[PDB]
């Protein structure tokens, strides 16, 4: 009976849009490539199995926080329904794909002048997030997508979490951060994850895979824990500004590990063109 202000019940999705193709698989699901039948607007669709009112409450933390964000580098909501025990969300579409298939589909990693578009962008969408509380949780170039202008997209909100989210009492021992509602949830901290994820992400894109991307999962958890955090294989062949931006992503002291607005000072991310984009999909197009 909960109203919720984004997802539309009883509703029949496929009445408003189409699916036309499949865009791939995840762990919410099949997404589907979706045209609605009245704009012709393209949307990526996730429909998830949800049973119970408890799931459906579960799953609208993506909505709400699609739904609250307005940033040019991250996904819009453009609908959502819940119906027949799916809940249908409708994303905005990019239609230049991922950038991991992008460099499987190439075979080859991105250049450094990519990937300086790609890493400036980014780290607009994740200051925005983290300047509202939001951690994105699942940072990794599967979740990055180019728009046809040659500009990214952050996507797949799937995991993502606003990090903050009934009487008071006599206040007199309360502490002023209590008072001020300065938690340790609202402290730089846990935002500073998706800072290493955005490095090794970086890496991602310099050399396809990521560290530790022949180790067996369990493996990975281990050599991360214990391990110097990691560096480009083939150092000399990236700048010291790249290598640079990395060190101060891949440190595992989190104090010292700079946050989003630190790093938008860096000289790495000191760049207002999108052409070294525009010319890798320009190509792929031929
Ligand atoms: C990374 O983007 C998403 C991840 C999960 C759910 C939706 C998206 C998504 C698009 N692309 C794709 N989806 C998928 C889904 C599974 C596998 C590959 C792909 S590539 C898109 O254009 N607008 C969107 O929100």
């Amino acid at each position: 009976m909960k109203q919720y202000e984004h997802v539309t019940r009883d509703l029949n999705p496929e009445d408003f849009w189409e699916i036309i193709g499949e865009l791939g698989d995840g762990a919410f699901g099949k997404v589907y490539k979706a045209q609605n039948k009245e704009t012709s607007v393209l949307a990526a669709a996730k429909v998830i199995d949800t049973k119970s009112e408890e799931e459906l409450e579960d799953y609208m933390v993506e909505i709400d926080i699609l739904a609250s964000c307005d940033h040019p580098n991250i996904v819009k909501l453009l609908d959502a329904f819940y119906y027949e025990n799916n809940l249908w969300i409708l994303i905005e579409f990019c239609a230049g794909g991922a950038v991991d298939a992008v460099m499987l589909e190439l075979e080859r990693p991105l250049t450094e002048s990519q990937i300086q578009v790609v890493c400036k962008q980014t780290l607009d969408a994740l200051n925005y997030l983290h300047d509202n509380k939001i951690i994105h949780r699942d940072l990794k170039a599967g979740n990055i997508l180019f728009t046809l202008d040659g500009d990214i997209k952050l996507a797949d909100f799937g995991v993502s979490a606003k990090n903050t989210r009934s009487f008071i009492g006599t206040p007199y021992w309360m502490a002023p951060e209590v008072v001020m509602c300065e938690t340790s949830k609202d402290r730089p901290y846990d935002y500073k994850a998706d800072v290493w994820s955005l490095g090794i992400t970086l890496i991602e894109m310099a050399e396809i895979e990521p560290p530790h991307h022949e180790l067996n999962p369990m493996r990975v958890l281990l050599k991360i824990a214990k391990s110097e955090p990691p560096t480009l294989a083939q150092p000399s062949r990236w700048s010291s500004n790249f290598k640079d931006f990395l060190k101060k992503c891949l440190e595992k002291n989190v104090d010292a590990r700079w946050t989003t607005s630190q790093l938008l000072q860096h000289p790495f991310v000191t760049v207002d063109s999108n052409k070294p984009i525009r010319e890798l999909i320009a190509e792929a197009k031929a």
